């Protein structure tokens, strides 16, 4: 029965938190009131993870510092507690957030780069030269390979240049500071189109540009190259293309080829217009439209464009080399280059001319876990297995050893990996051997590709590039996810990963088919910092490598500003629910040492705020996680329905689509006017800038996952890449079905795209594959296909509703369920016609836990329609089986301070002149009595309606519990407390701590103890609304 998993709930459903311990400053009365708030909430477990330590803030006293003795004994105490209350724990496999590192590890156990170095050298007899050392972190640095090239022509690879530049922006209302300029360092900075100009004293004969950057600059990708002989007739060379890139993408520079181009003069002209607006694979775009160069490098030696990148050290895509940037005149064939490792100081014999002598070995990235404190140290070797599993047996392993063995055996059951940040690597001692099995050759000839130096021609070398980066990505999860697993396995825990994207090459899905908990991550108010793609990757991950419980990391708050409570948490919560995660976790429930400070220590000021010392965390948190459980008994329930599965290609890096991506290749699906807005957003006119949240200035057109529900119109769709096609893909009854219970009808194999620009061919394998998916009837559709569904082909809209309406669809052998989400703040009436034909559908409310039974509904065109009116952020669950208020004066009592005052009217706390009650924050509880005249008749039922609650109020008539109401529509049903004549209210106000902490701030407190490290505050300096502000109103149905 789904009503008794509805009623009550199975543990599996119950929501988990993140709970972060800052700086070493942690306390056992802290612990024993965190775990007690937590098992009053409901929620099922945390995630224990301490960061950093006390250097990082000596100012708060730290006692606990990661690894000591003090710090295994807090560990010890939580343990045993969660096992008194009935919580699970799970814990990080490093200290910190991210990733997998410690202090045990040395640079020869961590991730590794090819690095290099070169002499120019005449031929000869070569006799004890001593050649330069390469790049060597802390001095570990290991020679693989020592090559000899032939110099290409023998000039200078960079010569010396003046350079000038040029404000070109005319259209006067300009900032005369803001024009382009140079400053001492040689760093150029503009806000105004411009140029650049570099005049040699001899004509330069140029092929590429290495761009050198001081952070991230999205701007200086996208300069004109034009060039001269006689200074003022100036031909273009190219226009720039930015690479996709992530984050973290400050490891390399980017070198972009040009056609060899000979001239004195050069000039890079740069303007903001024509800015892709930003995203999570253009990053960079995402800040201010400045342009910020450390230096321009114009290079001589040919190099494959982009070559950083497509060399696997960062995360990036671009298209490959044009025959005009790299001819095979300037690539190397392998009978021209000696290899000089055997006789390698050097001594050995070459022949005439000059040569260049690159010295290739590997050293660490320089990676560490920098949010560690005690724990802190090197990134372990992603493709070392060794490696791997000690980093395993120093943290994870240790905390079933120095705790209390038999307690952590019950009570640690999850092992958890967090979003990649330690940024790509591209060799190991073991990359050589692996690369070879793999694909089918030697790479080691081509060693000097990672250089990017091309060789053969430019499609060889990309080609040979692409099954480098292919590899890196192989060895992830085969090495890292493979070994983990095991160790997972060994002690008897369930496994959660989230993203690998966009840090490290990979394919971003690849991974989770080892993992038993795939794991996305949203973010509350920081369109700057959300992660959308990555969820994507989880929910696709799990769908298609058949893993039905999908977490999510919720709520992430780049900067919390204490006017959050649960009201405006839903609608975010419900889209994602629409998107596929069935287990919330909270981020974050920060420990707060201190029983006498609120609402005290929190993740400097990161969100959310989910912890004791909240205002609304004891009937609040409570309320909203029953809530959250209820739904999550029922998008756990049977398989998620998707009938679209979207081809993720055979680049690399790859990861799941976006929509957005997808809507050149669907225009009917997606309709004329998304196609509309999407052409108006993308052109970005005055690249328009907006602020949120308070302080984060960014482009205001990047792509807002809250204006991307249901954009399929009544389809839902997976990301599904190569190794799922080959290895797990099987025609039944003309739909592909994978284990696990994916079933699609149709296989978008889309357009050449920002992320796939070639785009890659597909291999023998996929044509072949794909081939036999059309012969047994999954539709393939010619693109861009332009009708407004697929009916036309038997495949209708799973739900049809209007805009703004999100949703999901689960089935199993006890029936079907779609969980229907209004996305607007308003009430609406709406038709819901789903795509069933001919069984009973029943209304089921997850706020209250009601189930109507017997609504009405319509069967038409062999669907099921049903009339829908939802409150502002309501969302139900469809199953199918298969008169004002005359009170007397108000008592309000302000708990907090004990303030006590008598009221005839309702009252907005952040008006009176009392400071005590104008910057309230916390519960006040109003007492009062009204008459009811008539008893309470048969089949009748009367809602107490509160009206405007600033923010959330629990009801009490005559001492009966009526509910805590936290979102619309803002009532409670008082029916079964009702008694004739005089009747006793009671109400519980609660609302946030904004008010109190913009009184603290100003020297006004409304009571002591306030405080807390998180800094930031709303811009618009007000205090908020604040109590029960009304009217109340009885209404009386049916
Ligand atoms: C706030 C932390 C958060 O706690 C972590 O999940 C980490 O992945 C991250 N990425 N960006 N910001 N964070
Ligand atoms: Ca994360
Ligand atoms: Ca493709
Ligand atoms: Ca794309």
């Amino acid at each position: 029965l789904l009503r008794e998993q509805f009623q009550n709930p199975s543990d599996e459903a119950k929501p988990w938190t993140f709970w972060y311990w800052m700086f070493g400053a942690v306390s056992k009365e802290g612990i024993t009131a965190d775990l007690e708030a937590m098992k009053r909430a409901g929620l099922g477990g945390t995630y224990l993870m301490p960061i950093k330590g006390i250097k990082e803030g000596p100012q708060y006293n730290g006692k606990a510092q990661q690894l000591t003795p003090e710090w295994w004994e807090m560990v010890r105490f939580s343990m045993e507690e969660a096992d008194r209350l009935g919580l699970k724990l799970g814990m990080h496999i490093c200290d910190g957030f991210a990733l997998a590192g410690g202090p045990w590890m040395t640079p020869k156990e961590s991730m590794q780069k090819i690095v290099w170095s070169d002499t120019i050298v005449d031929g000869g007899k070569i006799k004890g030269l001593h050649l330069p050392q390469p790049e060597a972190y802390e001095g570990f640095y290991e020679d693989i390979s020592l090559f000899a090239l032939p110099v290409k022509e023998e000039a200078a690879d960079v010569m010396p240049a003046q350079i000038t530049c040029a404000n070109i922006a005319t259209g006067n209302h300009i900032d005369i500071k803001k024009t382009v300029n140079m400053d001492d360092a040689g760093v150029i900075r503009s806000s105004y189109p411009c140029y650049i100009q570099y005049e040699y004293e001899q004509p330069f004969t140029c092929r590429n540009i290495e761009i050198i950057l001081s952070g991230n600059n999205y701007q200086a990708h996208r300069l004109k190259v034009m060039a001269s002989d006689d200074g003022v007739n100036y031909r273009l060379v190219k226009q720039l293309v930015p690479a996709r890139q992530g984050w973290q993408n400050t490891d390399e520079n980017s070198t972009h080829a040009i056609p060899a181009t000979t001239a004195r003069y050069f000039r890079f002209y740069w303007t903001p217009e024509g800015s892709e607006p930003g995203s999570e694979d253009m990053d960079a775009a995402k800040w201010k439209p400045n342009l910020k160069i450390k230096e321009l490098r114009l290079h001589r030696e040919a190099r494959l464009d982009q070559w950083e990148g497509k060399a696997g050290l960062v995360w990036r895509v671009a298209s490959s080399t044009k025959k005009e940037e790299i001819g095979e005149q300037d690539c190397y064939a392998l009978s021209q280059i000696i290899n000089l490792t055997d006789p390698f100081t050097l001594t050995a014999t070459l022949p005439k001319g000059k040569w260049k002598l690159l010295r290739m070995g590997h050293t660490a990235t320089g990676h560490t876990n920098a949010t560690a404190g005690g724990g802190k140290g090197l990134e372990c070797d992603k493709f070392n297995p060794k490696a791997v599993r000690k980093q395993f047996d120093n943290w994870f392993a240790q905390a079933f050893v120095k705790t209390n063995p038999d307690v952590a055996r019950r009570v640690l059951k999850y092992m958890h990996v967090d979003s990649w940040e330690c940024g790509s690597q591209n060799w190991s001692d073991t990359f050589a051997a692996e690369f070879r099995k793999r694909r089918g050759y030697d790479l080691m000839p081509y060693l000097p590709l990672l250089a990017g130096i091309p060789m053969e021609s430019a499609e060889r070398s990309e080609k040979i590039l692409r099954d480098v980066r292919t590899t890196i990505g192989e060895l992830v999860v085969d090495v890292f996810y493979q070994v983990l697993a095991d160790c997972a396995k060994e002690y008897d825990c369930q496994f959660s990963a989230e993203c690998v994207a966009p840090t490290m090459v990979s394919d971003g899905l690849l991974h989770y088919q080892k993992v038993d908990l795939p794991m996305g991550e949203f973010w509350l108010n920081s369109p700057t910092h959300d992660k959308p793609n990555d969820m994507l990757d989880a929910i696709s991950g799990a769908h298609i490598y058949g893993k039905n419980i999908i977490q999510a990391e919720g709520f992430t708050e780049v900067r919390g500003t204490w006017n959050e409570h649960p009201g405006i948490l839903k609608a975010l919560l419900d889209r994602n629910y629409a998107l596929g995660i069935n287990r919330l976790f909270f981020h974050v429930y920060v420990h707060n040492p201190w029983l006498d400070r609120k609402p005290g220590m929190t993740l400097d000021g990161i969100g959310l705020f989910f912890q004791r010392d909240q205002t609304w965390w004891n009937k609040g948190a409570k309320a909203f996680c029953e809530y959250i459980t209820r739904c999550q008994s029922l998008l756990q329930y049977g398989h998620p329905v998707a009938d679209i599965a979207v081809f993720t290609g055979e680049e690399m890096p790859r990861r799941s689509i976006l929509p957005e991506r997808l809507v050149p290749s669907l225009p009917g699906i997606f309709g004329a006017e998304r196609v509309e807005s999407e052409r108006i957003r993308l052109a970005n006119e005055g690249q328009p800038l907006r602020v949120r949240p308070v302080g984060v200035t960014h482009s205001a057109n990047m792509s807002d996952p809250e204006k991307w529900v249901n954009p399929l119109r009544g389809y839902a769709y997976d990301s599904f890449n190569k190794d799922a096609l080959l290895r797990l893909a099987k025609a039944e009854n003309g739909r592909m079905t994978l284990p696990g219970g994916a079933s699609y009808k149709v296989l978008v194999l889309p357009l050449p795209r920002p992320m796939n620009p070639d785009p890659a061919a597909l291999s023998p394998e996929v044509k072949q594959k794909i081939n036999e998916l059309k012969e047994a009837g999954i539709l393939i559709p010619s693109l861009p296909y332009k009708e407004d569904d697929f009916s036309s082909y038997g495949l209708e809209r799973d739900l049809i509703v209007p805009e703004n309406i999100a949703w999901t669809h689960r089935q199993g052998e006890q029936g079907d369920i779609y969980f229907i989400a209004n996305q607007l703040e308003e009430t609406r009436t709406f038709t819901a016609s789903m795509r069933i034909d001919g069984r009973k559908p029943e209304c089921w409310n997850p706020v209250t836990g009601e189930i109507n039974a017997d609504i009405p509904y319509e069967q038409k065109s062999h669907r099921t329609e049903i009339t829908l009116t939802l409150a502002p952020n309501e969302s139900v669950f469809i199953v199918y089986p298969a008169t004002g208020l005359e009170a007397t004066e108000y008592t309000v009592t302000f708990t907090a301070n004990g303030k006590t005052i008598q009221r005839q009217e309702l009252f907005d706390w952040s008006k009176e002149e009392d400071e005590q009650i104008r910057y309230y924050s916390g519960t006040a509880v109003y007492k009062t009595t009204f008459r009811w005249k008539s008893k309470v008749k048969e089949d009748q039922q009367v809602y107490l309606n509160l009206g405007k609650v600033c923010d959330l109020a629990t009801v009490r008539v005559n001492g009966i519990d009526c509910g805590t109401i936290w979102t619309a529509p803002y009532r409670a049903d008082i029916t079964a407390a009702l008694k004739k004549g005089v009747n006793e209210l009671e109400i519980e106000v609660t609302n946030t701590w904004a008010n109190a902490l913009k009184g603290a701030d100003e020297g006004k407190a409304p009571f002591d103890g306030i405080w807390t490290n998180a800094k930031y505050r709303r811009a618009e300096n007000t205090l908020l609304p604040a109590g029960l502000l009304g009217p109340l109103n009885f209404d009386v149905a049916n």
